[PDB]
């Protein structure tokens, strides 16, 4: 009954910044941010920092946790909200086919880890995930260079060392999935999901009238 | 509606051997073996072998996988007269015996151990309330015995297991199933009947007594 929209985008693209501008843009819009605050405080340890420090060792662990939390956080919000619209920061899909995938392709996860990961991911969704099916997706598109700026801009520490190559790898992944719609999944229905693509290479912190304009148009057809 | 019994015991104690002697003693008794096969075959790689080879690196991974599978396997057999279902080990022995000991042994750090438990709690809380045990059968054997039967079985990944390891596991079993002093987050547990059987002696062909006590146990459930 509640429309479910997923906001996707490369690291530091503008998801959070954008997602906020919407939180208030209308009382009938709730947001489900990425539970990052929860991955950076696991028993006074930063697991995001641990992956970025030794990916060959922590990727699997980290990726697995990230996804688990993401689900719980989203399953969560689905209780506590006329024209209901729920906005997710990233989604289980981008978790597996963008980050997890890329980590494997980059040898940061071996056959065993990657195999387990997917089986687990499939099980999870098949289980506590049916009700998390998206009705739409908003691709906040930005070049690898721009996102790199915003990471440096945001100032989060674990990310300050991220190489443009990483950015690049994930930018292509994003594109193939959201823009071109070439990358396939195990979730058949994503093949019929609307995908609004917004170019946010330019600052929109105070120039989003257009963006928010297109968002409404998008949602009306849902 | 289906009675759920869990067979617990140290490595190579006799769980499988015992659990079989039962599946064929009443078309009303089904068994849910420990998916130890599915572990040894993950994309042509043995994850059990990977943990025993470098625990500091694979324990968490392995432990996590093991429990996931165990649950799926049990949830499965759950669906499909005086129905009794026998589980080889249980999510409880997974966490408070093996996972726990791996942490206590520095094979899992604070981060891994923390994540493990939170996940474990979430899992059970979720797709688990239907896996609650009605009873437990503790197949008790000294680590000495378990160590010999590890040779007799011949599984490779285990041939290098040290007695002290076998010992540490034994005490975790003793604490939770005999002296009942090890507490969990599942309050119901310490309120579940616990039949303890001494299997230090070979029962492959002398189980009349064992199976006798099993029936007595189940009648009071
Ligand atoms: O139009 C914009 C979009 C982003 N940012 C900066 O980029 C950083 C990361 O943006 P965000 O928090 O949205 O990251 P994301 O949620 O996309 O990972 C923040 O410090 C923002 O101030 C900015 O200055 N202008
Ligand atoms: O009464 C018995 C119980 C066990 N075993 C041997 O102990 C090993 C381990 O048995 P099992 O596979 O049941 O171990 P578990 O699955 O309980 O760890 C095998 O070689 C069994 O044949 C035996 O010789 N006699
Ligand atoms: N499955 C995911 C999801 C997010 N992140 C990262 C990207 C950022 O560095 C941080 C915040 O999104 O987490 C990741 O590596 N893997
Ligand atoms: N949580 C568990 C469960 C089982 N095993 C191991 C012990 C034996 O080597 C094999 C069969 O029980 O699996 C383990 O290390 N950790
Ligand atoms: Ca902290
Ligand atoms: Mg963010
Ligand atoms: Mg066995």
């Amino acid at each position: 009954r509640i429309k479910k929209i997923s906001i996707e985008g490369n690291i530091a693209a503008g998801k959070s910044t954008f997602v906020n501008i919407l939180k208030q843009l209308c009382e009938d819009w709730e947001v489900v941010p990425e539970p990052v605050a929860r991955w950076c405080n696991v028993q006074s340890t930063n697991v995001l920092q641990m992956m970025y420090e030794k990916p060959e060792r922590w990727s699997f662990t980290f990726q697995t946790y990230a996804c688990l939390s993401r689900i719980r956080a989203q399953l969560a919000s689905l209780n506590g909200k006329e024209k209901p619209v729920l906005f997710f920061e990233r989604s289980v899909y981008s978790d597996r086919y963008i980050f997890a995938s890329n980590l494997y392709e980059s040898e940061c996860m071996n056959e065993t880890e990657w195999t387990i990961y997917q089986d687990w991911h499939d099980w999870m969704n098949n289980q506590f995930g049916q009700s998390l099916e998206l009705d739409g997706i908003i691709y906040l598109q930005a070049t690898p260079e721009t996102c790199l700026h915003r990471i440096y801009l945001r100032g989060r520490n674990e990310e300050q060392g991220i190489p443009l190559e990483y950015l690049e790898k994930l930018h292509y992944k994003h594109e193939s999935w959201l823009l071109h719609r070439t990358l396939k999944t195990n979730f058949d229905y994503l093949q019929e999901v609307p995908i609004l693509t917004l170019d946010v290479n330019e600052d929109f912190k105070d120039k989003y009238e257009s963006l928010v304009e297109k968002v409404k148009e998008f949602l009306s057809t849902l």
